[PDB]
């Protein structure tokens, strides 16, 4: 198919993410290969480069098409494609759980392969509640979680993403009533802790669980929050014994300037959550830990087992390029990398503040934002992106970038131009 | 890692579908290679060459380490791993939503791709939902199904898999309550379908979907049922305006001797989802169709677009696969293929029927089933097959498979041998 016969398919048969079939304001842009940091896209009917500024959804860490990820995925393909992991394991998946395990916050010692991360955290939820099912009180069901997060789209999933950025409005009646917490807030305050407790406290008896991303909240507004709020949280969970769940989803793998954002606040979740980062991108995978308390109290309860098995659990190719991604971040000195990269968002976006539509600008390790006081018009941002040579995807009122680790200096100062840019057209009208 | 070293790390580490943790009754088999139909297993520590008699759970249709698939896995690798779909779109995602569009039943003009079987239930779900919320009739929410069926371990998907089956009572409160029709029969009961309206009627209201697997019943009980009743539900759901959805996660792609089960009563549903053989058995992924009625609808509510969104959305390396999967299917004689394989099972599953232990033997195109008197015991049947030179995971009172479309008479008789040889026995203790 040429790109204009794929725009004719893509607009009668493709749904997209959160998208309609035929009301699309804006075609989709066709996409014909990416390299590294960049993507070839076609505009006017032209191919032009690019850079990924959003690292394909968080996806790409190490860059499309690095040559070890390849190389991994290859060698794999010629050994063994796929086997089903009822009654059989192998080498990739055996080489992964290890890894995991090692790197993982201490104490996460168990590992439950799926196929994206909506999935792993419906795995989380039930491991929670099959763990106090397994104690001996069925009653601890319910999810307690701070307001501003995004833990995937599934129903379960969706029961604990923000009620407003969630819209619980379209889905009164449908989803389980969870228990917020209000928004956390990004300089730490004692208090705040203090009214979680509080209010952890009343419902304590009917909580499995408490569900967080650390750190940062990705796509629920990507707002920071102090570390210290994950220590008062893992302290809180620890006295009125409900346990503490992290979405690392998104931070996971260097991200936020630590292996995982975790490590921040030094504090290690019953039960964590990763996906996006965790085969360098190339393919859909996600994985659940728990801790050896967490596992054998389900696994001696009355059921006995997880009741939970994914047709491609621990699939061999996924396993295999997701080693060779995490070998390649452990085997390079990641932390530096991290740390420049974050230098070189913050000196690109400083002189973005100034800007009259502009309210914040903030960066966390490889992400940077700019937060408007008004939507930002897509229709206007990314052909405005595009012709600097660069593919932005703002959402609501914000720009932002989490770009490929293997990004050059010059490479983030391209990206960081080109927000700027975005934000000064939001305030001229 | 040699084989004992995966063993260590595996029963350290590793959770397996619907597991414990350090409470397995079996070790699993190191799985150190796959081509063709068969298996490079470890035994005593030595590899021996196994058939794959379950296709890898469903998946390997064209058996493993195809050339047209591995070719076409490595071409797309060199070109494009991954994108976000986000406001971009590509050439697999088109190529292959042309494909669905135009072998799928009548009418499902709209393809919504997602990794897993269990998400593109959850999809199926929400395009109900969201629908009869479009309609004005937000009341319409509940969902319809029969006894006896499966559709994956998500939360709402647990909703509608048989209440017996999925251990309702082990979710009690925690589940969607869904309405639940008695199991369908084998052979064709008017006064079944008429019970079925009956209480669809007083529901009717209140229903945003009729949900079941057409044809055959996979992990509820490898069951199988007249296609008319598949006619049948097309009618009362027409006449009292639920939509028809049919998960074909299971039965697509040749499996039940039609090219989709829904074929063999010529009945297009108003969504349908499909997955485990779409790779090929490579990697994960699946997708939702629906019709562009339902499309529209969606599209022109309060939400404008369909609420839903993975990472991997269209993933370009899964696509490029399922493309190659899909033509490398169409391109040959696919139906004499697997008439000639339901053949093989029939004459090879005969003797069964004569065993003490065995209460039924029943073929569906490349599906062979011996139904025994009471549950398999795995530490008995895993070792006595691969005795045999053959590799199955019997489930309940059922020793079963559904072998690769690319298995030669003599191997399919070799399968049934070993199939039969287990259910002989399950009749010594
Ligand atoms: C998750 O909801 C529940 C709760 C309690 C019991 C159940 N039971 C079931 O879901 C039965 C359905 C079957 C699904 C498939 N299954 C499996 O062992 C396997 C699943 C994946 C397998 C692979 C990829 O090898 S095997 C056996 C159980 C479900
Ligand atoms: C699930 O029902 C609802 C209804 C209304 C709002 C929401 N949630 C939200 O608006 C916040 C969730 C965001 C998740 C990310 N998102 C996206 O468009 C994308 C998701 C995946 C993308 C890729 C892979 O490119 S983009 C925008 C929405 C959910
Ligand atoms: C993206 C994301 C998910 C969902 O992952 P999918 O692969 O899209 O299902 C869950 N939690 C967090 C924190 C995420 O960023
Ligand atoms: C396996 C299966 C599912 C779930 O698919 P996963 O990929 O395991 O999530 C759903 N429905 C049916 C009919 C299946 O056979």
């Amino acid at each position: 198919l040429t790109p204009e016969q794929i725009i004719a398919v893509d607009g009668a048969h493709l749904w997209h993410p959160y998208s309609s079939i035929g009301r699309e304001a804006v075609s989709p842009v066709v996409a014909v290969a990416a390299h590294g940091a960049w993507l070839t896209l076609i505009r006017d009917g032209q191919p032009i480069e690019v850079l990924d500024a959003m690292s394909s959804w968080w996806t790409a860490i190490h860059g499309h098409g690095h040559p070890a990820l390849d190389q991994a995925l290859t060698t794999q393909l010629r050994v063994m494609n796929h086997v089903m992991f009822g009654g059989l394991t192998h080498e990739p998946a055996a080489r992964l759980a290890k890894l995991l395990v090692d790197i993982t916050p201490a104490g996460l010692d168990t590992v439950f392969f799926s196929d994206s991360g909506s999935v792993s955290v419906e795995v989380a939820a039930k491991m929670a509640l099959q763990y106090w099912r397994g104690r001996g009180l069925p009653g601890k069901r319910r999810l307690m979680t701070w307001r501003g997060g995004y833990h995937g789209d599934t129903f379960l999933a969706m029961s604990i993403c923000d009620p407003h950025g969630g819209m619980h409005s379209l889905w009164t009646d449908v989803l389980a009533a969870q228990v917020f917490a209000p928004q956390v807030p990004r300089d730490y305050d004692p208090a705040y802790s203090a009214a979680f407790e509080a209010q952890l406290a009343q419902h304590a008896g009917e909580l499995a669980a408490v569900v967080v991303e650390p750190v940062v909240q990705g796509a629920g507004g990507m707002r920071f929050h102090d570390p210290r709020y994950l220590h008062d949280l893992r302290d809180i969970c620890r006295r009125y014994e409900v346990l503490l769940i992290f979405d690392e989803i998104a931070t996971g793998f260097g991200r936020t300037g630590a292996l995982f954002a975790a490590d921040h606040a030094g504090v290690s979740p019953d039960i964590m959550c990763v996906g996006k980062a965790l085969t360098g991108g190339y393919l859909s995978l996600a994985a659940t830990l728990c801790t050896a308390d967490v596992a054998h109290t389900i696994s001696a309860g009355a059921a006995g087992a997880l009741m939970h098995g994914p047709t491609f659990m621990a699939n061999p190719l996924a396993c295999a390029v997701s080693v060779a991604s995490v070998e390649l971040l452990l085997g390079q000195d990641w932390r530096t990398r991290i740390t420049e990269l974050a230098a070189g968002l913050t000196a690109g976006l400083d002189t973005a503040r100034a800007l009259p539509a502009v309210t914040d600008v903030r960066v966390c390790g490889a992400i940077g934002v700019i937060e408007c006081d008004r939507p930002v018009d897509l229709a206007v941002a990314t052909p405005a992106a595009l012709d600097r040579g660069v593919w932005l995807r703002p959402f609501r009122n914000l720009v932002y970038a989490m770009p490929p680790y293997i990004c050059t200096p010059a490479e983030i100062t391209q990206i960081t131009s080109a927000m700027v840019e975005v934000a000064r057209l939001v305030g001229s009208l």
